């Protein structure tokens, strides 16, 4: 199934934050309505934040996270979670190799803000 694609209420601000846990250098792209809106890169074996930014959902609400390592697309897993019917997390893990820890780049989207 498709992973890394989330529908947010339209014209709503949201945060996105990426962490790295791999020997390979991670690159994360964020597409809002199929247009590249943020990109992070870095390397960490220690969960370092390689990027963070507030974005807007736009008219579509379609947010999609992508991850690649030196050009090779990582395999994604994702889910959305809602707490107390109000607080939203969209979560993404990714695997760039063979050990299937799926934490190579870890991305977290959250909303509402403010
Ligand atoms: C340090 C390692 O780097 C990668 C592979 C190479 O080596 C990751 O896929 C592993 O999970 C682990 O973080
Ligand atoms: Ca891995
Ligand atoms: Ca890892």
């Amino acid at each position: 199934a498709t992973q890394g694609v989330f529908t947010l209420p339209a014209n709503t601000r949201f945060g996105v934050t990426a962490f790295a846990n791999s020997s390979g250098t991670q690159t994360v792209n964020v597409l809002v309505n199929n247009e590249t809106a943020a990109t992070f890169s870095g390397q960490s074996t220690n969960n370092a934040v390689i990027g963070t930014q507030v974005l807007n959902s736009g008219s579509s609400g379609k947010v999609q996270v992508q991850v690649s390592v030196n050009g090779r697309p990582s395999d994604l897993v994702s889910a959305q979670v809602i707490l107390t019917n109000e607080l939203n997390f969209a979560l993404v893990g990714s695997e760039d190799g063979t050990d299937n820890d799926y934490n190579d780049a870890v991305v977290v989207i959250n909303w509402p803000l403010g």
